[PDB]
């Protein structure tokens, strides 16, 4: 029970094969457009992939399996399984992750590759944003251990995970009414793939948006679009990014609150 150390999931990566990444990015590719798509081609890429060891490639075909969204990829629980249990064979945090999620978080600690943890501490404990989010989330609320999840949910924002900028801020407009320092991070969160906070911020400066919603700024015409945009961009490629978004656009100040309601 002692708060992990803030570590770059970059670091406890396997090598990422060439040749297997291409048929990872094809297949990706593959999975987006207005087709409804080559779901046997697909699945042969991501598997190929998967084969020779690329993480990401069963990170996604696993999801294919998990669930069924995919018209024409069955539901395998257990194909699923075997590409998450190959994840933990390579030590791939992600891995961890998916796990717990498909047969339980404490079925990690019976695992020999969590060593005594379970599934979402051992993710975390390797830097994986997905794992130190939702810590994040039942530190913060759930558990009344506010500060460990602040601190597992800026450790995932530190390397670039949009989701955990995003609970960023969501905790400064609902725990701290801090709604400034909460604009501050969820455009930091766009910046970094965020769709929710994408759209969020289209409603925050849309004219229409009930003005609780908004945190009471004042409706923007130009940053209303300009941010329904790029949630519309990163709706048809959730890997794209937005690395001057910050400077582009900076945010306006709070009729009441100012840059950041603790110093207005």
């Amino acid at each position: 029970s002692k708060p992990f150390v803030c570590v770059n999931e970059k670091d406890h990566l396997p090598p990422l094969d060439p040749q297997a990444d291409a048929w990872y990015r094809e297949a990706a590719t593959l999975a987006k457009p207005d087709t409804l798509r080559p779901w046997p081609r697909i699945v042969g890429l991501y598997s190929k992939a998967a084969e020779r060891g690329h993480w990401k490639a069963m990170h996604n075909l696993a999801n294919l399996y998990r669930t069924g969204w995919p018209g024409g990829v069955e539901k395998d629980t257990q194909k699923a399984l075997d590409l998450y249990q190959k994840m933990i064979d390579l030590d791939v945090p992600q891995g961890f992750y998916d796990m717990g999620a498909m047969i339980g978080n404490r079925a990690g600690v019976k695992n020999p590759a969590t060593d005594g943890l379970t599934f979402l501490d051992k993710a975390a404990s390797l830097g994986n944003p997905p794992a130190l989010t939702e810590l994040g989330k039942f530190y913060i609320y759930v558990a009344k251990k506010k500060d460990l999840g602040l601190a597992y949910t800026h450790c995932a924002a530190s390397q670039g995970y949009a989701p955990a900028s995003y609970e960023l801020g969501a905790y400064y407009k609902i725990v701290e009414h801090n709604f400034p320092k909460a604009l501050v991070y969820y455009q930091v969160s766009v910046s970094q793939g965020g769709k929710s906070a994408a759209f969020f911020l289209s409603r925050v400066f849309g004219s229409e948006t009930p003005p609780a919603s908004a945190m009471w700024y004042a409706p923007d015409e130009k940053l209303r679009e300009a941010y329904y945009s790029i949630y519309k961009k990163l709706e048809a490629d959730p890997d794209l990014r937005f690395p001057n978004l910050i400077e582009d656009y900076p945010l306006p100040p709070h009729p009441t609150q100012g840059y950041d309601a603790d110093r207005p």
